[PDB]
């Protein structure tokens, strides 16, 4: 029913992985080479030239985040209510936000850059703590009394930093509670321990 | 009802303004100069502190995005199912991710790299060209049968693209007549004409 075709990395698919493996659903994975990508035809056929590229029976998507609105939607991970989804958008964009930014790092300057970017990290970060604690005191999800697909993103998003800077979490108990708890759902515990998931780089450069 | 918080340029509330008025709806400009901003008190309150802030009611959003799509929930500019819905996002992701590459060059180095963003602007603006083709001629809008908050973010785009780059939609016709069509629409059309939009300025550097 589901395909994701990427390159062999977590990178923009973790997220979206995560969530189809938490909600017990099913997909293929279709897996892109460095060569059949340089190749050119896959990419030409592509609606943006990259990936990932999602298919959803002959529904074929582009864009991660497009393609996480979509199972929040389909999979009811999108709030109980339009309020809700403005709220659950309004943290899956933070969150997309500092993708980027830990993305430019990662593939412009990990070097020269790495030391202002964890330095600037914890103000970063603050926003999700102060979400948590506005919500349920931080007990349950990011924003809403259920899990959405931003919770997944932001899930992804704290893991690779707390590889990129160990640590960075200890300042904010909201976020690491949330991170433990998420980590701990039954299929998302057995997915993240999976080699599946394990021998996947993070990123494609090799750094992280 | 709706109040919007930026600076006094168009920028990233632009796309959402049209939208307000094409869609006669009322709002409240709370126009933020860099002064009252370098004063530290309200990015300090700001989610992300950072600006367009968007009020609906008691209900505070942060993310130009965020804003659009709700905008297009309430409204009804999403589409009539969840497909489409796919559709309008995977359209929304592709004009942001552009616009962030417009937003880089005029930021970070509008000498330096304005040549080469020229160079490469046919193939960022080829995908919505497609998109056009795919739907019923191109006639219509950018994906569905009816206009979405997608379609007003698009429409952004190309105006201040023409601007960067005079010209740039002389090789897509579908684009053009798109331009051209929903920049007639009636609430529109006086909206781009009045003092209000004109006597903005795009950006908040100067350049455009
Ligand atoms: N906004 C897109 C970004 C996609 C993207 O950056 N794709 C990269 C891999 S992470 C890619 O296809 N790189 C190869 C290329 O551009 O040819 C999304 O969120 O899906
Ligand atoms: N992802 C955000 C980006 C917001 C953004 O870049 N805001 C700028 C002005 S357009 C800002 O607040 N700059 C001041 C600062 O960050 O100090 C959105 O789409 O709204």
């Amino acid at each position: 029913p589901y395909t994701v075709v990427y390159f062999p990395v977590r990178g923009r698919c973790a997220a979206l992985r995560m969530l189809l493996a938490d909600q017990g659903q099913s997909w293929k994975e279709e897996v892109v080479t460095v060569e059949t990508w340089q190749e050119g035809s896959l990419k030409a056929s592509c609606l943006y030239g990259q990936l990932p590229k999602f298919q959803d029976g002959d529904l074929t998507l582009y864009q991660s985040n497009t393609i996480l609105r979509h199972l929040g939607r389909t999979l009811g991970l999108y709030g109980k209510d339009q309020q809700e989804a403005a709220l659950v958008d309004m943290v899956n964009d933070g969150v997309e936000d500092l993708r980027c930014k830990y993305i430019s790092l990662i593939y412009t300057n990990y070097e020269a850059g790495k030391d202002d970017y964890v330095k600037a990290l914890p103000g970063q970060l603050k926003p999700f703590e102060t979400l948590l604690s506005q919500n349920q005191g931080g007990k349950t999800f990011i924003v809403v009394d259920q899990i959405s697909f931003a919770d997944y993103n932001l899930l992804d998003l704290l893991l690779i930093h707390e590889v990129l800077a160990p640590g960075c979490l200890d300042a904010f108990p909201l976020l690491s509670a949330y991170v433990g708890r998420l980590s701990a759902r039954p299929k998302l515990k057995a997915f993240l321990a999976s080699p599946e998931y394990v021998n996947l780089p993070i990123n494609g450069n090799g750094k992280q």
